[PDB]
């Protein structure tokens, strides 16, 4: 509850519960990552470790809700940011040439679930389209995505 919404914070606040029911709001930091990965941020097998042996140097072991939510407030950045957009942006090329073409954009955007309209792709494409190529480049695209 750091500076999230309120739908994020019933998501983790919904997970903690559903791992504790005990009457004590504290989760084993050992099954810390399984939120964590429940929520969007996947942690790494070292990071777990050293975080787990953390909270055991003083916490006993277990962590309270508080700095859990103040965990996954942080983790909204170990994703080095640029890293996942490139993920992204890569599952629309489908080639990775560094530039999405119009097939490459409204096949994966629409076969994942957006029925889009090939005016609307047109539209998105052009307006960020500055090299004015026939394809859209990470730069173009993570630019569309930042706004609209
Ligand atoms: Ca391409
Ligand atoms: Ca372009």
């Amino acid at each position: 509850m750091s500076e999230l919404t309120e739908e994020q914070i019933a998501e983790f606040k919904d997970a903690f519960v559903q791992f504790d029911k005990e009457g004590t709001g504290k989760i084993a930091t050992r099954e810390l990552g399984t939120l964590m990965r429940t929520l969007g941020q996947n942690p790494t097998e070292a990071e777990l470790q050293d975080l787990i042996a953390e909270a055991e140097n003083n916490n006993n072991g277990q962590l309270n809700f508080t700095e859990f939510c103040g965990i996954m407030a942080k983790q909204m950045r170990e994703t080095d940011t640029e890293e996942e957009m490139r993920e992204a942006f890569k599952i629309f090329d489908r080639d990775g040439d560094g530039f999405i073409s119009p097939a490459e954009l409204r096949f994966v955007m629409i076969n994942l679930g957006e029925k889009v309209t090939d005016e609307e792709i047109d539209e998105m494409i052009r307006e960020a389209d500055f090299d004015g190529d026939g394809m859209i480049n990470y730069e173009e695209f993570v630019w569309m995505i930042s706004q609209k």
